[PDB]
């Protein structure tokens, strides 16, 4: 099946209740998936030279009123009060990043400054419109903001595009639809600015040999955007990625830097998220893989199991070796038949089941079965461990052969 | 001068702002410290056999009223509304952990069930009382809840005590004061429940030769507790650790399991946090070390630097090797005097400074100096990486 709500219950990943609508309770195994996704995103953040920060959950309404989103989005925002002051719970991470940017004098030498965050966002969405991990009130955005010059825009958008396709390919998503939203009727800035900004987005797509289409007049008042729609194995469309140019917010929040000519200048801001919601993405992945998460993401990667009582100590040593090797491993030493053990952990979607009979113990080997029902044979212990490690390190979609 | 505020500005760790009172903006380098501390706690969670979960930011006021905290703490709650329903932003993670516990049938064979979370908590406390990272509104608790039988309590308190002392030791905190809070006047349970509960805490401490003082009548209505206070290098007291028994919240939130005699039993809950608050602990550590974070915690562990342009490629190759070994490393190829470079990174409190002259390139070596002003001379490059790797992975307090 491919129902994330069904699979999430079956594999004990998460649940949701009426007491907290649209907000996920991550169980151990789901939180393990979440944390590995974070680790993966972080490796891309380091690769693409992003800083990672953390901003507070709430900020004064007075500050949010200055952003120029208040009039359009006030209904979708949670608020809470303290000592005659009203605070918004953050629906976005951008203003918080500007605050960090505003600490200390910034120079042209500091640009481009790429500031990322796994940002916990809350949006007061209608309860009737909520649906599992897909449509949620509380979520974690794989967010970042690039502060750069006008001249630097193309190269930074280019880097964002690459990062998008790079990340989607890891999960097996090759069919990507790209849409470029152009100038709306109500907008800020000159027409010549919009020409350059739109052109920067289009040229950046062309340089990566990406065909796209327009979304005419669908851009925000503060700049144009690119949206990336991935397609799952059922050919269903999921809009996840976004790259949004912004010639408004930095000026609104008093962001500036010292240029090369020694003059004060306002930086351009690029908003981008690739996965979108980490929660929604996990939901998509769950259905894409039908719960058969690639080994690097699997809550339990390996179960080591004995055929009879005879191999219990061998199982313990091999389990410890896998533990030392960094693998998420469990020993199944229960007084149960080998078929019963295999069926259970197959249903739990454990990538590998390492079976130990007499002939395995005697040879210093292990019999490797996959959750797809494949028998890869009896293999040397050290050799299996190094192959498992390589499958995990490279985040491979495929299991071992034989 | 060991002010965490000052050191936080100097090393670009964090700042705070009037628009968000008592809530931290973690900058790159400060967030790196935080994440390493998180990784350290996770290693202990694994060692001590804890699950890790994440609960939602807010829940219904109806649920929070059932916990029995509402009359005592309603003024300290942050509340927000949606569709004519009031939601509390969470001050604690316990009720959310019960919600997870209540999914699926539990038995005695599942106990003890230890459920940990890095829980983002908010408490609406007087803004005037706030100061730095020590007194905040928004914080991250190294929280956990142990669901167990009455017979399992004593063993689980033992493991909690061991976890406390183990973790404090890692940071060099050996002077620990312990206080056991006994039954208050306003309490639930028979006197006999409290005799057993207080004895469970007392004996656990007695068997570990930990001396403690009683705190008469300062216990919760739902059970007694142990609090752990550490002392920094200036001999200031920091109450950080807590172990709190609870014979109330599980019943109140409809928690149960199938016992060994085939009947519904309400589990005992143990609350425990060790560091207390991640933000405050980082505050304490920053002051304890005066910015000289042990290498495993340091935002930037190594800076590799040249004398002239001649050695640039060797520095970059050496930098790449250090990065592959899992070390937070930065290259410094600037046209500046060696005394200038070494000073800047000594001021930034970078543990190690790797200097590469012509002698070092030709010989396949590197000249190592510490921020403490110790010249270790020209050493073999592989030998250095291994010793740095060991220092980081063992989380040593001392340098070479
Ligand atoms: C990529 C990221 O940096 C960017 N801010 C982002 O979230 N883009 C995706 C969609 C952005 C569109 N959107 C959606 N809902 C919102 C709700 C509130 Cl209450 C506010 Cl104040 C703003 C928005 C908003 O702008
Ligand atoms: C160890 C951990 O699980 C435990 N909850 C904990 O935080 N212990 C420290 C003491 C915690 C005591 N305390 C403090 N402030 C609170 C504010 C609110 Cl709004 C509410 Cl509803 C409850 C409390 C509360 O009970
Ligand atoms: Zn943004
Ligand atoms: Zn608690």
């Amino acid at each position: 099946g491919r129902d994330h709500r069904k699979i999430g219950k079956q594999l004990d990943l998460y649940h949701m209740q009426e007491e907290a609508p649209g907000m996920v309770f991550w169980h151990n195994d789901g939180w393990t998936i979440f944390r590995e996704l974070e680790v993966f995103v972080r490796s891309k953040l380091k690769e693409y030279q992003y800083q990672e920060v953390k901003g507070p959950f709430m900020m004064d309404r007075v500050l949010w009123e200055k952003t120029g989103h208040w009039d359009n989005y006030k209904d979708a925002m949670f608020t809470t009060s303290s000592e005659n002051r009203e605070y918004c719970i953050k629906p976005m991470n951008c203003p918080g990043h500007v605050q960090i940017f505003n600490q200390g004098l910034k120079s042209y030498r500091d640009l481009p400054l790429r500031m990322a965050e796994f940002g916990s966002c809350h949006r007061n969405e209608p309860s009737g419109a909520l649906h599992g991990l897909m449509r949620v009130r509380g979520f974690t955005q794989d967010d970042a903001h690039i502060f750069c010059t006008e001249e630097q825009i193309r190269d930074e958008v280019n880097a964002c595009i690459r990062m998008v396709y790079d990340m989607y390919s890891t999960f097996g998503f090759e069919k990507i639809v790209v849409k470029l939203s152009t100038r709306p009727d109500k907008r800020i800035g000159s027409d010549e600015m919009w020409d350059r900004a739109e052109a920067d987005l289009a040229v950046a797509l062309e340089e990566n040999n990406i065909p796209f289409e327009y979304q005419l007049g669908e851009g925000a008042f503060y700049g144009p955007k690119i949206e990336f729609t991935l397609y799952d194995c059922l050919d269903r469309a999921w809009q996840c990625g976004t790259v949004q140019l912004d010639f408004s917010l930095p000026s609104r929040l008093s962001a500036s830097y010292v240029g090369e000519d020694n003059e004060r200048k306002v930086p351009v801001m690029i908003h981008r998220a690739i996965l979108g919601s980490m929660e929604r993405f996990i939901g998509i992945l769950t259905e894409e893989f039908a719960g058969f998460f690639p080994t690097w993401l699997a809550p339990v990667q390996v179960v080591v199991m004995n055929i009879t009582d005879s191999q219990s100590e061998y199982v313990n040593e091999l389990t410890q070796k896998l533990q030392n090797a960094g693998i998420r491993v469990k020993a199944d030493l229960r007084n149960e038949k080998i078929g019963f053990k295999i069926r259970e952990h197959t249903l739990r979607r454990v990538p590998y089941m390492l079976v130990c009979g007499d002939k395995e113990v005697e040879a210093g080997k292990v019999a490797v079965r996959t959750r797809r029902g494949k028998d890869l044979g009896s293999l040397d212990v050290n050799d299996v461990i190094e192959k498992l490690q390589q499958e995990i390190r490279s985040r491979s979609l495929q299991q071992l052969e034989e």
